[PDB]
C-alpha cells in the first residue's frame, strides 16, 4: 500500500534509510565500453556510465559510443532513453541518437548554467534565424517555435538528416526550475509538466523512446521516469495498491546506474505518484488543478 508506506516512513524519518537500502540492492553490470580510453571525452562524469547491456549504440562505424541507456519497462510498456547532458563534442551524437532511435520528444530537466559551470551544452538553436548544423553527424537543427511558461519551456524543433534530406519534428520539453540534487516546486508543477509531455504524443509507442536528460542523466531523469512508470502501472494493474515504487526503481536501475540521487527525490516520487493517482482514478476532470497550482504564468 503506497500512501500507508509514505506516512509510515515520514513519521519515523526513514527516507534516507529506505533510499540507501535501495542503493545497496542496486544492480551492477559492467560498463566496459564506457571506460575504453577512446570514450573518456564522451563521458561527462567518471562515476556515471551506461551499462554495456543497455547502452544506446550510434550507427557509426569507428565509434558507436554515447552515454545513454535504454530503460525498458516491460510491464509498464514504456521505454525511455536516459542520457547525460550533451558535451561540447557530443551534441552531434545526441541528435544522431535522436534520429536513429526515432525519438519524437526530448525532455531536459536541468539548466545549461547550473550554479556556475557547463552542466550541459547548448544543443539546440536559441534563435530561429540561426540554425545549428552538426557537421560530424550530417544533421541540421532549426528552432520553429517556443512556448515559454514560468517553470518550463516547450519548443518545436525541425531535425533534418542532411544525407537523406528527410525532415522531422522534435518536441523539446525543458523543465527550467529543477535544481541538481533538488526536487520540483511541487507535485502539481511536476505533474503538470509530465502530463503536457504525455499529451504531446511524445511518449506514444508509435514513436521511438523519449530521450530524457538532466546533467548526469540519473537524478532528475530518474525521478521523472520513476513517476511516469508508476503512474502507468497504477493505470494498468487490477489494484494500484500493489505498485511498489521501491521495486520499480530497482528494475529501472538494472538499465542505468544511480537513478534517483537523493532520499528527498525518492520521497517526492511517492508524493508525485500519489497525487497523480488521483487524476487517473476518474478525477481527471480537475487536472487543471495542477496547472493553477503550478502557477505556469
Ligand atoms: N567530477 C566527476 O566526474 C565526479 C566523479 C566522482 C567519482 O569519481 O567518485 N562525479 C560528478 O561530478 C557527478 C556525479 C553525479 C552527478 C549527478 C547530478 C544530478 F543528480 F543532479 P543529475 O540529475 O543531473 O543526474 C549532477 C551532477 C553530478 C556530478
Amino acid at each position: 500500500e503506497m500512501e500507508k508506506e509514505f506516512e509510515q516512513i515520514d513519521k519515523s524519518g526513514s527516507w534516507a534509510a529506505i533510499y540507501q537500502d535501495i542503493r545497496h540492492e542496486a544492480s551492477d553490470f559492467p560498463c566496459r565500453v564506457a571506460k575504453l580510453p577512446k570514450n573518456k571525452n564522451r563521458n561527462r562524469y567518471r562515476d556515471v556510465s551506461p551499462f554495456d547491456h543497455s547502452r544506446i549504440k550510434l550507427h557509426q562505424e569507428d565509434n558507436d559510443y554515447i552515454n545513454a541507456s535504454l530503460i525498458k519497462m516491460e510491464e509498464a510498456q514504456r521505454s525511455y532513453i536516459l542520457t547525460q547532458g550533451p558535451l561540447p563534442n557530443t551534441c552531434g551524437h545526441f541528435w544522431e541518437m535522436v534520429w536513429e532511435q526515432k525519438s519524437r520528444g526530448v525532455v531536459m530537466l536541468n539548466r545549461v548554467m547550473e550554479k556556475g559551470s557547463l552542466k550541459c551544452a547548448q544543443y539546440w538553436p536559441q534563435k530561429e534565424e540561426k540554425e545549428m548544423i552538426f557537421e560530424d553527424t550530417n544533421l541540421k537543427l532549426t528552432l520553429i517555435s517556443e512556448d515559454i511558461k514560468s517553470y518550463y519551456t516547450v519548443r518545436q524543433l525541425e531535425l533534418e538528416n542532411l544525407t537523406t534530406q528527410e525532415t522531422r519534428e522534435i518536441l523539446h520539453f525543458h523543465y527550467t526550475t529543477w535544481p541538481d540534487f533538488g526536487v520540483p516546486e511541487s507535485p502539481a508543477s511536476f505533474l503538470n509538466f509530465l502530463f503536457k509531455v504525455r499529451e504531446s504524443g511524445s511518449l506514444s509507442p508509435e514513436h521511438g523512446p523519449v530521450v530524457v536528460h538532466c546533467s548526469a542523466g540519473i537524478g532528475r531523469s530518474g525521478t521523472f521516469c520513476l513517476a511516469d512508470t508508476c503512474l502507468l502501472l497504477m493505470d494498468k494493474r487490477k489494484d494500484p495498491s500493489s505498485v511498489d515504487i521501491k521495486k520499480v526503481l530497482l528494475d529501472m536501475r538494472k538499465f542505468r546506474m544511480g537513478l534517483i540521487q537523493t532520499a528527498e527525490q525518492l520521497r517526492f516520487s511517492y508524493l508525485a505518484v500519489i497525487e497523480g493517482a488521483k487524476f487517473i482514478m476518474g478525477d481527471s476532470s480537475v487536472q487543471d488543478q495542477w496547472k493553477e497550482l503550478s502557477h505556469e504564468d
